[PDB]
């Protein structure tokens, strides 16, 4: 069983509230990973633990190009300690903050990347995966994996949306206090589409009460560029009615993502 002197450390990657993710390899291979470092004083005033520490065996069963790999962990005292795959390009929201807007090559293959990995987390009855862009991370060469996980990681940047961000992504069900189902997952890529192609969220407003309202009442408009195989798209992703956004593979099959993937 590992433990922390296995590993050299480098630089923070990101300083989240329970704690950091840094860079690091391990002792003898010299295998680059990162290692996310979790507080465990924080996570008892939570409420979050030992139902984590049941909960990490799940990510650890999950193996796919496109879902970050845990691939081991361990605890000393006052630590939790995730072994994760490293990803050399970080954040497609840092992406976005560089290209301010993506073009619909790279958007319909990232939401390829995002349907595929969460069909296949479906099938492992896994749902409701965290897909906004600062949980999204860029593999070796162009890859997408959603990092999700460990509870939100910053690496240095922004503070415009700092908080603000969070409800952008949020379907009417789960923002309502209703129950939540695996559904929510299509409305999700529905926003990250409009957000790869826009530069901003569909609902992004001032208020919180504001984005609510129009999160709830699903309103929301495209500037002329978007074009509108791509309205087509986002308009069903984004459905109050769960029953009336699309199975994964029809999201795959879509003309427009079709056409459109460099993949
Ligand atoms: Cl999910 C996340 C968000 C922000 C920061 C760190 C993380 N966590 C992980 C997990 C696995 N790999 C990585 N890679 C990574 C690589 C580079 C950077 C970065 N961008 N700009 N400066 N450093 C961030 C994360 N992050």
């Amino acid at each position: 069983q590992w433990a922390l002197e296995d590993f050299e450390i480098g630089r923070p990657l990101g300083k989240g509230k329970f704690g950091n993710v840094y860079l690091a390899r391990e002792k003898q291979s010299k295998f680059i990973l990162a290692l996310k470092v979790l507080f465990k004083a924080q996570l008892e005033k939570a409420g979050v633990e030992h139902q984590l520490r049941r909960e990490v065996e799940i990510q650890s069963h999950l193996r796919h190009p496109n879902i970050l790999r845990l691939y081991g962990y361990f605890h000393d005292a006052t630590r939790v300690y995730l072994i994760l795959e490293y990803a050399p390009l970080g954040t497609v929201y840092r992406e976005l903050q560089k290209l301010s807007k993506f073009d619909e090559q790279r958007t319909a293959t990232y939401i390829t990347e995002l349907a595929n990995a969460l069909s296949y987390c479906h099938s492992k009855r896994v749902i409701h995966r965290d897909i906004k862009p600062e949980n999204l991370l860029l593999g070796s060469a162009g890859e997408l994996k959603i990092a999700d996980f460990g509870w939100s990681v910053h690496a240095p940047s922004s503070r415009r949306d700092t908080l603000c961000g969070t409800l952008d992504y949020l379907p009417p069900e789960m923002i309502e206090g209703r129950m939540h189902d695996e559904k929510v997952d299509l409305w999700s890529l529905g926003v990250l589409c409009y957000e790869f192609l826009v530069g901003k969220p569909p609902f992004e407003a001032n208020t919180y009460q504001e984005t609510y309202k129009r999160i709830s009442r699903v309103e929301f408009t495209f500037p002329d560029f978007v074009t509108e195989g791509a309205r087509d798209l986002i308009s069903r992703l984004l459905k109050h009615n769960p029953s009336q956004r699309p199975m994964l593979r029809e999201v795959l099959e879509h003309p427009w993502i079709t056409a459109n993937s460099s993949k």
